[PDB]
């Protein structure tokens, strides 16, 4: 049975994941929402009346303890959705305070940060636990899952191929040209040149494709909350028991950047193993020398940030 | 054949988490059209269609819902919000999303979320009657979040699997008219006062969660859970599938004009209404109790068209 606590549940993205961890999270799972937000504890209700065996807790106030105690993974959603400099100064403060506390409550909890930009706010979130003396390494997590989806949903319309069953890995970080698709490790697919660039450049501008088409009203809230959700279950099956590899922004080996997107194999310990990403094509490997200097500065900003 | 579904509210809170569980539990196949009045709409079906799930999706923001409704086989209402002034406001909506039905898409199935559900279907019914098709087994009032609530209070007081437990709930959408037959759950023994308090938890659940929103907001997201439940259930129904649904529907009005009950759904919609079967001497009293109040808003959905 484990507890999995949402911070910054209020939100668009915090309500679409909440609604499919409800649905989705194993029978005798706990839910605990929290958000500044008053309408907080309400969230919670209106999600209990749902005929699931997860029980859910909602909290306002100005205190996420409640939700942070005895959670198993801490899925942080705090802050605002995506100039640069803005969203940075409101959610780097958020980030660094939520860890702090993390640091005191749930130590031992993986914790994974959607809250943008993950390039930077992970890094972050790594110094305020080092300072606490508390952090582990194979438990903090980048969600670059939507990156993932956004993937396999245009693969599989570009080539005919069922949405459900195409594997697109992705590498790198979680924004602009570090958003790096191994279109070349497609499993039966065959891409031209300008397929690659058109899908690469798709994905990497997939977060303003979806703000333009809100007329600049909003942004990516709901894909954002199936990727979450889908990656906060593969935490919860790895802790569980069960061998699960996934995609995500970590501290691994360190051969590019302190902190970069790979597969690594889940376990019970959170990172059971950073494996390697595989063979790149001339493509793939141009594209990663060229995104590394904008990748390291992203981490630097976030260390000297704390 | 492939279905198409149009969610008409698509960018409120209820319209997005429908949209949500659509995009994830529609056949392969299917078709999703979103609409709203709000401009961020076509955003929402985008966001939305990076789903990587095979429903195509449309989304469009306007005054007019056409493309939306152009071959659409369910079409569910969530528009308009959650007194006086309000009432006006949602009943115009529905009366106005009713006329552009009996125009673009007369032989879809319709399932009407906006509240008061009790009032808006007749209004529904009486914009279709003078547009003359109106086909009473393809009209429904959603009242299936009295039922998941009921399934769930019920389970998390007994003990049961809340994914098992079937409680069949008739009458209205709204107050003394949500009658949750508590005597027919099978494998379970209510005392009086289990009775008296389900009964009375599941006909205020609504003010429940608004009160826990602080005032701010009502029940969006479990709204959201029970519409894509009863939707799913009409594409199966017009798949070949026999379902069996709770719906406010127009019945063999024993109680009244419109009422909800069991309904067997088939590929023209409602296929046979269904008895809900005995009902307790507390069940007896509480429906005897709500016909004047049932009865009154149907005509006031009939007095507004």
């Amino acid at each position: 049975a484990m507890k999995v606590a949402v911070i910054g549940a209020a939100g668009g993205i915090g309500q679409a994941l909440a609604l499919l961890l409800k649905n989705r999270l194993p029978a005798g799972s706990d839910l605990a929402l929290y958000d500044i937000a008053p309408v907080t504890p309400g969230v919670a209700a209106d999600l209990s009346h749902i005929p699931t065996h997860v029980s859910i807790k909602g909290y306002a106030g100005e205190d996420p303890t409640p939700a942070l105690e005895g959670a198993d993974v801490v899925l942080i959603s705090a802050g605002v959705a995506r100039d640069r400099a803005d969203l940075f100064n409101v959610n780097a403060g958020i980030v660094k305070s939520l860890a702090e506390r993390i640091a005191v409550v749930c130590p031992n909890a993986c914790i994974g940060i959607i809250t943008n930009p993950v390039n930077t706010t992970v890094p972050i979130a790594a110094e305020v636990l080092k300072k606490a003396g508390v952090y582990d390494k194979r438990k903090l997590f980048g969600v670059t899952t939507l990156d993932v989806i956004r993937s396999e949903t245009f693969v599989a319309e570009l080539k005919g191929q069922d949405p459900g069953e195409v594997r697109v890995p992705v590498i790198g970080g979680h924004s602009g040209v570090t958003i790096l698709p191994l279109l070349s490790q497609v499993e039966g697919v065959e891409f031209s040149d300008e397929e690659i660039a058109a899908l690469t450049k798709r994905i990497q501008n997939a977060g303003t494709e979806v703000v333009e088409a809100k007329a600049g009203g909003g942004s990516a809230t709901l894909s954002m909350g199936q990727a979450a959700c889908r990656f906060g279950l593969a935490l919860v099956k790895a802790l569980q028991g069960e061998e699960v590899i996934e995609y995500a922004y970590v501290e691994g080996n360190g051969e590019h950047a302190s902190f970069f997107a790979q597969p690594v194999k889940l376990g019970k310990e959170g990172v059971e193993e950073i494996l390697p990403y595989g063979e790149l094509s001339d493509f793939e490997k141009a594209a990663l020398d060229g995104m590394l200097e904008t990748l390291n500065s992203d981490i630097q900003i976030g260390v000297d940030f704390v």
